[PDB]
């Protein structure tokens, strides 16, 4: 199905090095549906939230106060299999280990500094998106290029 | 002053060509902050309200029409003349007419689809700022790379 | 050698989507030569040639009917292994699984809109070469760039 | 009128300089639809034809020479304002002249290397389009997006 | 005459926000041929000659502490009114009146971080380029693409 | 360690084909720091020192041949992982073979011919710095963007 969303944000790096054009410009190029963008400094809350998983781990910490220490560009795409894609065009955990054309293989080199976050299932998507964003902030009625589907 | 902000809208016909990343990574190259950043369907009430100067012109509504027809992404940016040299980027109102290298200069053919709104003074810049963003949807301190300014 | 050949046709999507430029500057930069190029809308007679292998299965109708719905920009190109190499630089089938960098990787998520299609074998390539091409539309001699081959 | 066309030819220095699919691009993105599309090696005849009005000049000769010694890639874009812009967009004769951003003032150094031909009125473009492709070679329904025209 | 020369230094400004490569291939795509590159820190005495003309206004000490603060990547470009041509692809100086398209037109906001230098003339670039560099730095026997000159 | 340091040199097939800046601005995107950067042609005994591995095989001859036959672009790049990360964003020893994305991969076509050279090892990298530098042509000192380190 072709209304599958994820949740990606531009962590602060990613926001104070240019690179928020950029990449959006990938997604919009792909074919996926900007459904939700805003620009925000998350709370405390908004972060321990979002990085609710690894609140057991030392590491959390270090993630809630990375997040919150500047802006943020929280979007939500929508496509086919736009959660694995997204994913893929991200690249994998270690910037130097994710390939060239990806996000992270092009611009990253620490993976404290990794320039962004994608949904890592649906379910995390359904997730993350609703934390985010209100219902408000999104697109109910999504129209994609004639030319993207079959 | 570095302290400068101008209100950009994406209209709904450079969203739907996949031109929004495109056009936030030329304003960040450029170096001007990102204060501000939301996608929205512009009201009725926004849209006449954004282009109440015209509203005794016969145009009028085909303006408020247009730009409600569809989502738009709002942006504020940052920093030393930022409100002319965002002009300048942009291209004049006539796209055709516009020098390549500028936005509308590379991307449009048609006055009624230029792509994208940019404030024509700091006077209107605040007015537009004020009227399509809440206070708190600005960032209040802004950094720029330190290798921007003197 | 150097004068192996292989086909490639922007298909009705990737023509429409404005990507016929990207692809031919993708292989130009890679050093393969331009040896063939027109756009045509397929008639189905070409098609169902094109398309002859697979015209026992069910969704060859499909195949020849989308390739038939509007212009496409077919190219030779030659060089070196480009029988392998532009498959490789297009991506797997299925856009959403093609690596980032990879034209259906960075352009494509649906298979049946996958934008491009490029020979899968020299004699695959010879074939749709003699199949969409007279041979006076072809460079007899060609010149890479001195600094591509030893 | 939206319907204008005007033909374009990448000379051989273009084709040679690996600058046909950057070219290309550049007039898609503008939102002009190709409308006509083939390599080829002029022959002596269409040359002379082409350049008939030099043809009283001694510079004439060498027009002829070079335009038929090598590749050459002859299109037909469809547009609103497509003649004039589309020269807006080649930059003025002599690529050191031309603005950053133009094809010549981006990528040429000589006069007689400016590695495209553009036509320099509706007049000329009608007379060039007629001269270089028969009418079965051009699109005769154009659909351009739908958020390019109002 | 082709064998023009022009000095470009990329200033502390440019180099720290990794503008180096863009700068460099902009000349490469241009067509005009590296005569001479290395990165350096420069010496006071250095600074103080590069910018002796300056030397009794007030603002000459701003210019030389500046481009000793950091490393600076110096190049001497050759080819056909490479010097007028490099300048016009730089921009005027202050940055926010440059043309989008220009170096300083697209990246560059403050007229003292302007990111580049580029000689004005024949006679400064002499002067430069044998200030900056020694004759065993630079290329003797120079060969541009042949597709560049007639 | 982000102290880490990386010998490349564009070879002279890519100095020749205009790649010196598109292959430096991919590692500056990246975030690894340039900290040494020259154009030489390398003479005949630094050509059998830098092969010097290979120097019992009989392809040694052909490759100390090639790399004196024209100018080189040597530069050094510091950062974390650099050694195996800049040699993944090159692509393996046959292009033809190397993933779209990689500098390999999306410009060259001949083993012979494929453009650039990065150290294979961090022991390798070492000694080909000491052998391409010396010490004073080395930022000793240096500041990458505080975004790309936790």
């Amino acid at each position: 199905v072709n209304k599958e969303r994820t949740f990606l944000a531009v962590k602060p790096d990613g926001v104070a090095r240019g690179l928020v054009g950029e990449i959006i410009a990938r997604y919009e190029k792909k074919g996926f549906v900007l459904v939700g963008l805003k620009q925000l400094v998350p709370t405390k809350d908004l972060a321990e939230s979002h990085y609710a998983e690894h609140k057991e781990r030392p590491f959390f910490g270090g993630l809630v106060s990375f997040i919150t220490s500047g802006p943020v560009v929280a979007m939500v795409f929508e496509g086919k299999g736009v959660v694995a894609s997204a994913r893929l065009m991200i690249g994998v955990t270690n910037p130097l280990a994710s390939a060239p054309g990806s996000i992270r293989g092009d611009f990253g080199v620490d993976v404290g500094r990794n320039i962004i976050h994608g949904s890592d299932s649906v379910e995390s998507a359904n997730r993350e998106i609703a934390l985010w964003f209100k219902p408000e902030e999104l697109l109910t009625e999504v129209k994609p290029n004639p030319n993207l589907y079959e």
